């Protein structure tokens, strides 16, 4: 059991075909406890939760709630058990209104709307850790989900700009969660044909283009129907067998950055 | 010299040691025609613009007022005369509250905070480009000041996730930027006395002088002038060379 | 165990010290059944081998020697046993002559001392995989030692230069690796203190101790150069079913010290 | 009052009219540089070429293989400039690739003889060139080389590829070196040039601002800026003149 007695929280579960879900499967495969954080649709989420292997308590959490932040830790350990501490936190987080991805010009973006896309994609990594690393245990892995943000791409637009950010406070974070001897990294993936994954002609053959663009470009491949490889690789880095690397991005894309045609 | 007959935007003035005074001074060394944007204490600034080799329309922005972008365009063609557009565009425009640069903890800044600096800091590049795109011409060049956010460092914290941010930013710019035949591309300077430091003179090659913005000027009127043609989306480090050296 | 039952070719041990003899303790501590690869000095070697948890088969390999390179892998189909293929290959081979990597000045270092130290650390890579991929499993695995090249430092030279090219030979390898199922991907660890200060004399021995000192003070999470078992554990988790997206790709093991400036 | 008035600079790699350094000479020239040409193997021929630039210019030869060349280089450019002149830039724009390592051979097929001669060529010889003509530069000086863009593997470009990962190394060490001259080190990572049809077409739909591959004039003219007094603080680093395709994804 690769992840064996260790206590995890997993937050982003909201479908069964959430990047979120596929993580908290493999994790109670490899023998992980888990705890799991949810948004707005609690009674929904509960249902889909009830899908995975294992029972795992569900708590509440809006990043933009500073109530829900400031009673997290207190709430995680009551789920827990007094005495207990957690192993690892994985961050599946991420948000940005049509106006900032999509159809819409990236010019008409209003900056309300970037805003609220940066502080649930980018700002929360860092309002997690700062919440969860006095709960956490030495050997401790933040892990966070990222799309390789190094260049602009169509559509995508202002929530290339929330990676770039997320990117940036993931090394910030880094410097604090050393302190408590843990491990922050952020998980590059490929593009998942998550629900989300209608737009209209232009932007459905724009998909169309990077999804097989991927899947060339990978010299491995890419499956963008398989959440598995991205679920396996955020073990890895909840693992013992990852203990050097902090601050760092790994690439579940199928090698895809590394090529250029 | 290098800018003849260009009618070039220079934002961020506030003193005689801001990085937009030293490109102000060098463009219009260089025979530039300027533009200036100035924000909040307008009087004060004009005394300070004054200094400078060449007169200059002093024009108000506040980045994050929408009325000020709505309406800076029709004033930036008020002052350069109807018929006329811009060359050049300088966005030397930066702000973190204390919660979110310097000794406060990294986790101790609030949202609100970080989101104010990420707007001026970042998002305003987009802001003034979406304003004055319109009034720029074929062969234009945008430019951002940036300092390189790629590795953490300490004291700054946020500023460094508003650059990381920029520098997408200016990416995604450079898409806009380029249907109009202009250029956009960010200027990584290495640390300046405007109103962490020492290693940069050390690491440099060619050394580094924290007291002189001149080399980071040049720079950007590289970037503004002819001579980078096939640049674009990009970051160019004027930095003495330490971030190509690890020790 | 992370790597039970997998059969994994392990080039590059010379001492107890070297980066290889951690990746075979550590990955025959997780159930791997492993194949050895030596230079020059075989008997040697196989005294130190000897002092590995498990057995383990000892073959020569000089990269340089285009016969060792051909018959490879004929050499360690018949050491598995004929049926059998390879899971994993590591090569933690490098050198380069004291010419371009020490106290000489950069431009002093002659072209055929540069030449066989690209040789050895960088073009011997796709040798290996050349010579080793006809015999790999599909969800199999190639990992190479590397230290982080994008900055110029003191000392390191022309050995930067090598690792850069490394770094290069791994994403064309990763292409051809992709075609039989197998991934191909470097660890940059930070400084270990293997087999091979005061020798260097004063100045750069004091360089040689800001280098190294730098990396503890710059990885959030610390770095002991007196431990290899982080950097083992990395190449394992590599060679491991845990990382089945990453190909053409470089895993940092350096405590995190290059994703902070100080 | 041209880019570079007064300034004496050396341009290598100079083979066709079509030649990248042909253009940054042309431009240079154009610019007010005094030039200093080097030419390999076929230098009666490279004379009927250069003899189609705006201005005369004395013609050296220079194979980055040859011991001796590297050695008596600084004498001979001293020679032509006259002494007690100096060079004030160096053009590299020198690059070399047996057929087994780049184009339709398989990577693992190229033989590393034919490896190790294209990174001496390519990549050795920008450290060569450096040794060679840093104690004949003045303060102020500025090495460029050519670069094509290596962070990430493609088709065919194969062992040529490795050797640009290798010259960008070297470029950092050479400006380490040039520093203690006041003297700045850089490259450019300029996008394909007709000096293959997925990169070509690829790059002018990526790049912002579009790519002509029949243009090098935007290369030359990069070159010249970086061999100008306009970029003083940039040393080690790669200016990508690509039309700033290498920033898009798609
Ligand atoms: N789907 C892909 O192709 C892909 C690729 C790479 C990275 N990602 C990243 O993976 C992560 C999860 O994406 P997904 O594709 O699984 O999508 P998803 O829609 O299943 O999940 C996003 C999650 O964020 C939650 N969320 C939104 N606002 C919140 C708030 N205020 N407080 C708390 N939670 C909030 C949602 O409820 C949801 O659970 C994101 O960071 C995304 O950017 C996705
Ligand atoms: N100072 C350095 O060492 C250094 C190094 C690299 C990059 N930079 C960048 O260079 C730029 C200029 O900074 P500086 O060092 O000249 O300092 P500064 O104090 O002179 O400049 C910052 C400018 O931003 C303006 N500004 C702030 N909020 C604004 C708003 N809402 N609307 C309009 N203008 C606003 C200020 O008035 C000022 O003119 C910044 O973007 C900074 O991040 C600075
Ligand atoms: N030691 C460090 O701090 C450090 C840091 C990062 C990377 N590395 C890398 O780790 C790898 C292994 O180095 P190490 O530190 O364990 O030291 P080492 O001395 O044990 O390893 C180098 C190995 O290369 C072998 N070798 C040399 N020439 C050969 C040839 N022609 N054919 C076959 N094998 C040959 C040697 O016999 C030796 O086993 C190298 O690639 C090195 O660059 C080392
Ligand atoms: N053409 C492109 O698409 C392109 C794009 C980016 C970079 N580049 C680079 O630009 C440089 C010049 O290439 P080009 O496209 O102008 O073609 P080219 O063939 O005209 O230039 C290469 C030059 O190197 C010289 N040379 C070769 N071996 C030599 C040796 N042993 N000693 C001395 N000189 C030697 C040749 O004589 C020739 O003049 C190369 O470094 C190349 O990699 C080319
Ligand atoms: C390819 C890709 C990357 C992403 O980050 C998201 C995403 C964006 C916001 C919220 C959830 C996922 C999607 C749908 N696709
Ligand atoms: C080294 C450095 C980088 C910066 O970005 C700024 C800066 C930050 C906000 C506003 C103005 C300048 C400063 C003062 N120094
Ligand atoms: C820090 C470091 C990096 C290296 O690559 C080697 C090395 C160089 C050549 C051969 C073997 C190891 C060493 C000793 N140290
Ligand atoms: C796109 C591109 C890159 C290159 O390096 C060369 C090249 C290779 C060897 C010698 C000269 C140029 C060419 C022709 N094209």
């Amino acid at each position: 059991g690769l992840l064996d007695g260790k206590r995890i929280l997993v937050s982003g579960i909201i479908t069964d075909s959430s990047i979120a879900f596929h993580i908290a499967r493999v994790a109670q495969e490899q023998g992980a406890q888990l705890v799991l954080t949810g948004f707005d649709r609690l009674r929904l989420i509960q249902r889909i939760t009830d899908r995975l292997p294992a029972k795992a308590p569900l708590l509440e959490l809006d990043v933009q709630n500073e109530e829900h932040l400031a009673s997290l830790a207190g709430r995680v350990t009551e789920a827990i058990g007094a005495g207990n501490k957690l192993d690892g936190v994985v961050h599946s987080i991420g948000f940005m209104p049509q106006t900032g991805m999509g159809i819409n010009p990236f010019f008409d973006a209003p900056y309300a709307d970037v805003s609220k896309g940066i502080h649930i994609s980018a700002y929360s990594y860092a309002s997690m850790a700062k919440a969860l690393l006095p709960i956490m245990n030495p050997g401790g892995s933040i892990v966070g989900m990222d799309f390789d943000p190094s260049r602009a791409m169509p559509a995508y637009n202002w929530m290339t700009v929330a990676k770039s950010a997320l990117e940036s406070v993931n090394r910030f974070v880094a410097r604090e969660a050393g302190k408590y001897g843990v491990r922050s990294n952020l998980v590059a993936a490929g593009p998942i044909r998550t629900l989300a994954m209608a737009l209209g002609e232009e932007a459905g053959a724009q998909i169309q283009l990077l999804e097989e663009g991927w899947d060339q470009r990978a010299p491995i491949g890419w499956n963008m129907k398989d959440a598995t490889p991205v679920a396996k690789t955020v073990c890895a880095l909840l693992s013992d067998w990852l203990p050097a690397t902090t601050g760092d991005i790994i690439y579940a894309d199928g090698g895809a950055h590394t090529q250029l045609l």
